């Protein structure tokens, strides 16, 4: 597809069996969910953000579907405000910035 | 152009007479810039993302070369810890994104 910025680009992921919605986030290197449960062992990451820097638990190797598209990668937990693809999703999703 | 994401997508701006480099950045509602003087009234705002709020200082009708495309738009200024193109300029250049 090719999405306009007129608004949010607000898109159905599917993690863990369950519809959630999130944001496709070229400014995001990482993916970060709001807190769910994952299966396997996390890992630490500190993420900054505008108003500074929050700790996540990262998850690597989750299967995710963006958009209908199949990704399997890393997904960070914590207490994002909004649910946020960022760039190590959305080049498995093919996904490119066209102007 | 047609951008890819491997990497972060930044760009070159002209922006108060200055040239600056910002993220290109679907995720953000509004263009924040880091701390500069630009003419003209201004009113202040607070912005939230990753990490809480800070407060901004909301100049309009600022104008913006972003890789080479003129927009206009309402630009916020402040302490930001990297400057960001969000979709209220993106649009004014035509950016999609595609996949
Ligand atoms: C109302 O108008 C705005 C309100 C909020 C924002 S924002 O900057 O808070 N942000 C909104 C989303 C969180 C919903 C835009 C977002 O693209 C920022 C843009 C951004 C980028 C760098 C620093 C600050 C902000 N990215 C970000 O927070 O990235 C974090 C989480 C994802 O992994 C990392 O990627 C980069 C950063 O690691 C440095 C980590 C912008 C305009
Ligand atoms: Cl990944
Ligand atoms: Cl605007
Ligand atoms: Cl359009
Ligand atoms: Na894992
Ligand atoms: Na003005």
């Amino acid at each position: 597809p090719q999405i306009t910025l007129w608004k949010r680009p607000l898109v159905t992921i599917k993690i863990g069996g369950q519809l959630k919605e999130a944001l496709l986030d070229t400014g995001a290197d990482d993916t970060v969910i709001e807190e769910m449960s994952l299966p396997g062992r996390w890992k630490p990451k500190m993420i900054g953000g505008i108003g500074g820097f929050i700790k996540v638990r990262q998850y690597d190797q989750i299967i995710i579907e963006i958009a209908g598209h199949k990704a399997i990668g890393t997904v960070l937990v914590g207490p994002t405000p909004v649910n946020i693809i960022g760039r190590n999703l959305l080049t498995q999703i093919g996904a490119t910035l066209n102007f």
